[PDB]
């Protein structure tokens, strides 16, 4: 790896004002060379291989040892890794890695939970297609009105959506499952 190579594209991406940060246009450009609207699961995995703190915020620390681990000093370096990236989310563990870094990777930094519409925002892109109850579930939190999510029941929604059936017929009472959840069950039972 061409450590010259990577310090003048890092030179691309990085803060007019801030030589330590990314700012927005650097995350915008970044994306753009990558070839991916922002709004993609694409930006989100990257996000997830460089383990990014937050959202809207990409340091000097967090590019540059990132791309070093992952050997590109260059962009078609990356995009060629792309596919790996997608391929390693099919087993289930890496995908729960993932969408575990997404909690912590979306709330404010020093808060402890995430915002309502801010986990349900994250919830349609990192859970599409992989959890049927996904319309009753914002439904019921938007209709409860509850605040802020925590992190236990971010994490066990995962839990709830691999192992609960078409009829809710398999769910436990008794089971581990946060008031939350088990809320939810009661609330979309008559529904389904
Ligand atoms: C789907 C991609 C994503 O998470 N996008 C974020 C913005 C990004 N921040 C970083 C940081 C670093 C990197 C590196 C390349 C590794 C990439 C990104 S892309 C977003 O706008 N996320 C929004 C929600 N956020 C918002 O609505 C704004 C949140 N505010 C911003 C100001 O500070 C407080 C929080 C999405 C839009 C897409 C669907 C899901 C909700």
């Amino acid at each position: 790896l061409d450590r010259k190579k990577l310090e003048q594209l890092y030179n691309r991406y990085k803060d007019p004002q801030d030589e330590n940060k990314i700012g927005i246009d650097g995350i915008q450009q970044f994306c753009d060379d990558l070839a991916l609207d922002p709004a993609s699961i694409s930006v989100l995995i990257i996000a997830w291989k460089f383990r990014a703190a937050t959202q809207c915020e990409f340091s000097k620390q967090e590019f540059m040892d990132g791309m070093t681990e992952l050997g590109c000093d260059s962009i078609e370096k990356l995009k060629a890794q792309i596919p790996k990236m997608e391929q390693e989310l099919k087993e289930p563990g890496r995908f729960k890695d993932f969408y575990q870094f997404t909690f912590n990777f979306a709330k404010n930094p020093g808060q402890k939970g995430l915002d309502l519409e801010m986990a349900i925002a994250y919830w349609n892109l990192v859970l599409n297609g992989r959890f049927k109850f996904l319309d009753l579930w914002n439904k019921f939190l938007l209709e409860h009105h509850k605040r802020s999510i925590p992190k236990d029941t971010w994490n066990l929604l995962l839990d709830f959506s691999t192992m609960i059936a078409d009829d809710m017929s398999n769910y436990d009472e008794e089971g581990a499952w946060p008031v939350l959840i088990d809320d939810f069950v009661e609330f979309a039972r008559p529904q389904i």
